[PDB]
């Protein structure tokens, strides 16, 4: 099935300009979430959870049909936590109707990696809302208790390469592991709701010991109070991840030129955009407006 990109009727930068500022304004009003980590990671978590249940050999799941809103993706376990960053959106969507929700969510972690003083992330409207029953079934986001190989093979089902897994995983410096979300607890650094390449620093600089937390699952610890999930860890293990890694720790801007080619890329897997299609909009953030 072919998803075609259709810009929302009359629609232009301007209007998707204000979404953005409306997100952006929330980010900075709604601070207390998560003690005081607010609502960046959370919202970043959602736009990758909600494209990445793609699945190129079909074309089913991504980011175009904004499927989250249905209970039977929403309810994923893999999902668990992110019903806030639902719940943060609404009033955005409320006040404006006329986004479709997959460029709503998509557009949501943009906002959110801008706003935490990460790349600019270029964004392309044009999602359609498609029916329920076209919600993907649940299985099809990662587990995290794997090794490299696991982690490789998983996102080649999202095309992605050594190169643009390891980026993507950066993210991963962002908000914390929940132990009743996900039976990982604890944070991956210090800075975890600005955008920065310390997951790649902290992989390869502190002292990891392999714990049990108290879910009974497996995690590296530090003494710095920081975490990884095995399959963070497993980029070290693996040399060919490593090598990238240790790229990413000694490179900020190379992180984030290629951290935000492959999150716009993981956002538009799935869609087709016609060749008169606007081009991806770059949005300016409330700083850069002065607001
Ligand atoms: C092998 C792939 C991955 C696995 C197994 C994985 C697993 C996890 C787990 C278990 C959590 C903790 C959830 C919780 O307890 O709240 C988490 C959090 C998070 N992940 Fe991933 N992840 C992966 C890839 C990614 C990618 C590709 C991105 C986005 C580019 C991403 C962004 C995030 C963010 C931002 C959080 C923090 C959420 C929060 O603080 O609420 N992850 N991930």
């Amino acid at each position: 099935l072919v998803h075609v990109a259709s810009v929302e009727k009359g629609r232009s930068y301007e209007d998707f300009q204000k979404v953005y500022n409306a997100i952006a304004l929330k980010l900075r009003e709604d601070d207390e979430y998560d003690n005081y980590i607010g609502y960046g990671p959370v919202l970043v978590r959602l736009a990758w959870h909600t494209s990445g249940t793609w699945d190129k050999h079909d074309n089913t799941g991504g980011s175009y049909g904004g499927t989250y809103r249905f209970k039977k993706e929403f309810n994923d376990p893999s999902n668990a936590g992110l019903q806030n960053g639902f719940k943060f959106l609404e009033p955005i969507h409320k006040e404006f109707p006329w986004i479709s929700s997959g460029d709503l969510f998509s557009l949501g972690g943009v906002t959110a990696v801008q706003e935490m003083q990460g790349p600019k992330i270029p964004w392309r409207c044009g999602r359609v809302d498609t029916p329920e029953d076209t919600t993907p079934d649940n299985g099809r986001l990662p587990d995290a208790d794997k090794d490299a190989d696991y982690v490789r093979t998983f996102f080649q089902r999202l095309n992605m390469n050594d190169r643009e897994v390891v980026a993507l995983m950066g993210a991963h410096a962002l908000g914390k592991t929940h132990l009743k979300r996900s039976g990982y607890e604890g944070p991956w650094g210090a800075a975890n709701n600005v955008f920065t390449n310390e997951f790649y620093l902290n992989l390869l600089n502190e002292d990891w010991k392999l714990e049990k937390n108290d879910a009974n699952n497996e995690q590296w610890d530090s003494k710095s109070g920081y975490m990884m999930l095995p399959t963070d860890y497993s980029l070290i293990q693996d040399p060919k991840y490593l090598s990238i890694v240790k790229e990413y720790a000694n490179d900020q801007d190379k992180f984030f030129k290629d951290f935000s080619k492959a999150f716009e890329k993981l956002l538009e897997n799935g869609i087709t955009f016609p060749k008169d299609a606007p081009s991806p909009f770059i949005f300016k953030t409330l700083e850069e407006q002065g607001l």
